[PDB]
């Protein structure tokens, strides 16, 4: 560790080559998600072999003996798998082979064709209906199968093909159906949008199809499948109808797929994973140009996964929230209104669907502004429901344990965004993506756009690159502590890395490295300033050094014991180095600024001296007013958001993040900071919690935890707020503030009062710059 440790490492990662691929693939990735943002490749989904069939079924409207779009049976004459099945042969479900063959099967039937495919499809339908013994046999079902699947099974009955309608299995099915069909408001389909219009063609003794267009899509479909409205077209010859599912065809060729078209899911979809991989800063244009799109198609009525769908989706409609008010858009969380009752509901759709939804509802949950009760709610309701969904059989089926679901929901429910290191979650999540992701629908599909081994491949190269790069900075930082004369405070505690860490593990960008650089020196500067006023100087000397730091005059220290001599000199030069650099890098005078923030902040440490050496146990007001100037989370802060390469920071723009007294990102960092560190430790003079047990003599100290959080919670909102909130603050310094706040949140997370756990900060060091991902 230290010194040694740092100067061992060798990444490859740092040759010019390296990143010269990397441009290579942000190129091919561009040129890839072109169709999807700016052209006409839109919505780039596989075949439904279910929805296929359904659209083979109709009869040419020319009313002679064939189908009217004669390639789709071609297409299902063709790509039968080798089992008999149809589907995707990467991902094998049992409930989506079984529905896509019934389906095949049954309109080469009506075609009289393919007796081969129908022979085998037969024995493959037969043959694994026979395999399920009880329920937990099934596994993942995709949508509506249970409606939708007796239905079309009677159907075989009728024509009496060679299955077993009479297996236990079965009847549960129908059974099942029957428990569906109850609770539904017949009426109402015909006035109201809702799910079942995806899978009108499971329910047609029901729908009455002279009232159903009422509820029909804009574009024609009837919520944008085309199996569905292939069904209400064969019954009604419904123009619109018609319109949509040859645009489809017209889209794909010979095949159609279960969900047309995506467009808000997918651009939002594409977003989310360039944003969680960790490479978003190459593809600024293009997130901006798909958030555009579907922020142009916001409403006060939430999205669907497809712009013209008639209602919103809670999946798409949580997604988009995150994302938008994430990148700076103006959305507001009343738009989850729409998914209310007299509150939330959305228990209703198929598993997946349903679980996705609440965890995006979660992680939205999570960006709340000041007063936004509704996340409030939002948050506690997702996160029971989550809860619930891991204590579920459906949450270990084959399919969901294949794609690890519980651990994806236990480690979201473990995870505070606040409270994250950004670089290990990207470096995390490199780990977890996956190339060949399948999603469930009616059918299993993949969305290639979203998912890919580009993304992946820069993913993990991107990553190791920036931490190489980091690697090489460690060794300027340890050779820089080494000669420093730092190390000779030995009453203090020696962490380079720790407080490198805690700026590079955000902010990450290889143009930032003299603001690391600048930063790491301070917070190294200052826990040395700390132990030596709080801890090892008596008040008289203390007293002496502050009446030092007033003059800034290297010959006054003449006075000081021979360590504070030492001390004051390492101290002045550092907070000059740092001034010259921001000179340089502002272009205006800061040397004024800075000595007048380093002041305040000494100042501050010596009143609480005073405070100590007369055992004086200040009131909370005092505390917090003195803490939040004395924690020094200020001054640091400056000395890392003035030097960042290019971002200029007029005196008018520093004071909307910096100005002490009101609530900006500095200041709410700085009581974060210190609050947080009391709820941490404190049971390890006098904290905030002993402060307000003075104030109020009566209360328990659980009532005095309680109250600190409750001073806590509102902060982060505002320094979410003031973090995302538009204005003409380079954004690239807003992110250093915070960020630096999120992984100083990380570091106090989970407050039970014990203290710091020292070995997990090393872990994290480790994870987030030591180790490398394997290529
Ligand atoms: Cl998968
Ligand atoms: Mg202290
Ligand atoms: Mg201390
Ligand atoms: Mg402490």
């Amino acid at each position: 560790w230290g010194y040694d440790l740092v100067h061992s490492l060798k990444s490859p990662y740092i040759d010019s080559s390296y990143r010269e691929r990397a441009e290579v693939l942000v190129s091919e990735i561009k040129a890839m998600l072109n169709p999807a943002i700016t052209g006409d490749g839109e919505s780039m989904i596989t075949p439904s072999a279910y929805d296929t069939a359904w659209v083979a079924r109709v009869p040419a409207i020319d009313g002679s003996a064939r189908p009217q779009f004669p390639q789709t049976v071609d297409w299902i004459l063709k790509n039968q798998l080798k089992d008999g099945s149809w589907g995707i042969q990467s991902h094998f479900l049992l409930s989506d082979r079984l529905l896509a063959t019934l389906s095949c099967v049954l309109v080469l039937l009506k075609w009289n064709v393919g007796d081969l495919q129908v022979e085998q499809g037969i024995e493959f339908i037969k043959s694994n209906l026979e395999l399920v013994k009880d329920e937990t046999d099934q596994d993942s079902l995709v949508t509506d199968f249970e409606i939708i699947f007796p239905s079309l099974l009677r159907e075989a009955q009728s024509l009496r093909l060679g299955l077993p309608y009479d297996l236990p299995y079965i009847h549960l099915l129908q059974t099942k159906r029957q428990e569906r069909l109850a609770k539904l408001s017949r009426e109402e389909i015909y006035a109201v949008p809702s799910p079942l219009l995806y899978s009108l063609e499971g329910i047609q003794d029901i729908v009455e199809w002279e009232r159903i267009m009422e509820v029909q899509s804009q574009d024609g479909s009837f919520l944008s499948s085309p199996a569905s409205t292939a069904c209400v077209f064969m019954h009604t010859g419904d123009a619109k109808c018609l319109e949509f599912l040859n645009s489809v065809m017209i889209k794909f060729g010979n095949f159609v797929p279960c969900l047309y078209p995506v467009d808000l899911l997918e651009r939002l979809l594409i977003v989310d994973n360039i944003v969680r991989l960790g490479i978003y800063r190459h593809f600024e244009k293009e997130i901006k140009e798909a958030l555009d799109y579907v922020y142009r198609h916001w409403n006060e009525r939430g999205i669907g996964w497809g712009r013209l769908n008639p209602i919103a989706d809670l999946e798409t409609t949580a997604l988009g929230f995150r994302l938008l008010r994430l990148h700076r858009y103006n959305v507001s969380p009343a738009i989850f209104d729409n998914f209310k009752d007299a509150k939330f509901i959305c228990s209703t759709g198929q598993f997946n669907k349903d679980v996705a939804s609440m965890l995006n509802l979660y992680r939205a949950s999570q960006l709340a502004f000041p007063g936004e009760n509704i996340l409030d709610e939002a948050k506690s309701f997702a996160t029971k429901y989550l809860r619930e969904a891991l204590e579920k059989s459906e949450t270990s089926s084959a399919w969901n344990n294949k794609q690890n679901l519980s651990q994806e929901i236990k480690y979201a429910l473990k995870t505070s965004w606040h409270a994250s290191v950004p670089r290990v979650e990207a470096k995390r999540y490199c780990q977890v993506y996956r190339p060949d992701y399948a999603r469930i629908a009616k059918c299993v599909y993949k969305l290639p756009y979203v998912n890919n081994e580009k993304f992946l491949e820069l993913g993990k190269l991107d990553f190791n690159i920036i931490q190489s790069i980091h690697q090489e900075e460690m060794k300027n930082v340890t050779s820089w502590f080494r000669d420093s004369g730092l190390p000779l405070f030995t009453f203090a505690r020696e962490r380079p890395l720790e407080f490198y860490f805690l700026v590079a593990a955000g902010t990450y960008e290889p143009q930032y490295a003299k603001c690391r650089f600048l930063f790491t020196k301070v917070a190294c500067l200052q826990t040395v300033l700390d132990d030596m006023y709080d801890t090892y100087g008596t008040l008289d000397e203390l007293k002496l050094f502050t009446e030092a730091v007033r003059r800034w005059d290297l010959s006054f220290t003449e006075n000081l014991p021979d360590y504070m001599k030492l001390c004051y000199q390492i101290y002045y030069d550092i907070v000059h180095e740092v001034a010259w650099e921001a000179e340089k890098e502002q272009g205006r005078e800061l040397v004024s600024f800075f000595r007048k923030g380093w002041e305040d902040y000494l100042l501050g440490y010596y009143e609480e001296a005073e405070w100590l050496a007369a055992e004086y146990v200040p009131t909370l007001d005092e505390y917090i007013k003195n803490g939040i100037t004395s924690i020094g989370q200020r001054i640091l802060l400056l000395s890392g958001v003035l030097i960042m390469d290019g971002q200029l920071l007029s005196q008018e723009a520093l004071e909307k993040v910096d100005y002490p007294g009101r609530r900006v990102l500095t200041e709410l960092n700085s009581l974060i900071s210190r609050l947080a560190d009391d709820t941490k430790t404190y049971k390890a003079l006098a904290s905030s919690i002993e402060c307000y047990m003075k104030d109020h003599p009566e209360c328990t100290e659980e009532e005095a935890l309680d109250h600190i959080y409750s001073i806590l919670e509102p902060a982060v909102k505002e320094l979410t707020r003031e973090f995302l909130k538009p204005d003409d603050v380079p954004f690239a310094c807003k992110k250093m503030l915070f960020e630096e706040t999120r992984v100083t949140m990380v570091i106090f997370k989970d407050g039970d009062g014990f203290g710091v756990s020292k070995l997990e900060v090393k872990d994290h060091i480790k994870e987030c710059l030591i180790e490398p991902l394997p290529l």
